[PDB]
């Protein structure tokens, strides 16, 4: 992005979190174009999931989901208006609010931050390219803020993380192919810095993840179809050049920290396997790339269940939810959570 604007793959069909009691719940866009959600209906070990149930209105975004600090989900979507709304538990894990616009105009899907004093913060892209943001005004609880614009210019999903003095840093791609990244301060005059680049040439989403110990870590496929990734060198301080992990992945990355504090990487194959690799040690040390096999037809979704253990899921060659799952000495066979997902994705 030129100096104007500096002064502040397939991607994956669903969004996942856990409920207060640990309960995961997946949100993804059915065929008539609706947000549709499932859950395990048990808080504990080898629950059986409940099955879709439709949120009704209309979806032109990827989904995102949250959990408020006070334990109630509150998912967020792209309307047909092309205006952000939102639609959350009236009690932790029960009672839709129902769909309530929060307005703009945004061009990606949204992401969700949650600070560190309760109130949630939602990052997209406007109808400018640049990125705007927009927040709860106290914890968990309306009402929510004006839009405000960041500026930059993006290109992708805007990725976000808290860092190790516990304020959010957005990485984003902008018109030169690079990773771009906006960081939050205590300062009251310049509370975010100016867009400072991390060059690159991207070709997926970035995705961002804090290692155990606070440096901060960013994933997205390269030019030459390889992962890549980059990181802080210490807690809070400056970057690596970019390094290649190699493979081919023909959807974004996702990632997650396994229980061993291990960043795990997952993402579809040439093959349309699922593919991950993973940290084996702290200082310059990954795995192979290895298959976990099936055939999928997104990004993967990864998350944690109560138990610590990662699950997996991804769109099938039906536009059914596969899963699959770490477990106490293996990973698991392939299931199928059913479903008929399509890929409503706003940055594609
Ligand atoms: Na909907």
């Amino acid at each position: 992005m030129k100096k104007e604007s500096i002064n502040t793959a397939l991607s994956g069909v669903i969004s996942a979190a856990n409920n207060a009691d640990g309960r995961l719940e997946v949100f993804g866009v059915g065929t008539n174009n609706a947000v549709w959600h499932n859950w395990q209906t048990v808080p504990n070990t080898g629950s059986s999931w409940s099955g879709w149930h439709s949120l009704n209105e209309g979806a032109t975004s990827k989904p995102a989901v949250h959990i408020n600090s006070d334990g109630r989900l509150e998912v967020f979507v792209r309307g047909t208006d092309n205006a952000l709304w939102h639609n959350w538990q009236t009690v932790p894990g029960a009672g839709w609010s129902g769909w309530q616009s929060l307005g703009g105009q945004i061009t990606s899907n949204p992401v969700v931050y949650i600070n560190s004093d309760g109130r949630l913060e939602v990052f997209a892209r406007g109808a400018d390219n640049a990125l705007w943001h927009i927040w709860q005004t106290a914890p968990h609880a309306g009402p929510w803020s004006n839009w405000q614009s960041l500026n930059g210019v993006l290109t992708s999903d805007p990725t976000v993380y808290v860092n190790a003095s516990g304020r959010p840093e957005v990485f984003a791609r902008s018109n030169d192919y690079s990773l771009w990244y906006i960081k939050q301060t205590a300062s009251h005059t310049y509370p975010w810095t100016n867009w400072q680049s991390l060059s690159g040439v991207i070709t997926s989403n970035p995705v961002v993840i804090s290692n155990s110990d606070g440096r901060l870590e960013v994933f997205a496929r390269g030019s030459d179809n390889a992962l890549w990734h980059i990181w802080q060198v210490a807690p809070n301080a400056g970057w690596t050049n970019w390094r290649s992990l190699s493979g081919i992945i023909t959807s974004d990355p996702a990632v997650h920290i396994n229980a061993d504090g291990r960043l795990e990487v997952f993402a579809r194959g040439p093959d349309n396997a699922l593919w991950h690799i993973w940290q084996t040690a702290t200082s310059d040390a990954w795995s192979e790339w290895t298959s976990l096999s099936g055939v999928i037809t997104s990004a993967p979704t990864v998350a944690k269940n109560s138990d610590g253990w990662l699950e997996v899921f991804a769109r099938g060659a039906n536009n059914a939810l596969c899963h699959i799952q770490q477990t106490t000495s293996s990973w698991s066979t392939w299931t199928s959570l059913g479903g008929n997902l399509i890929d409503a994705s706003a940055i594609k």
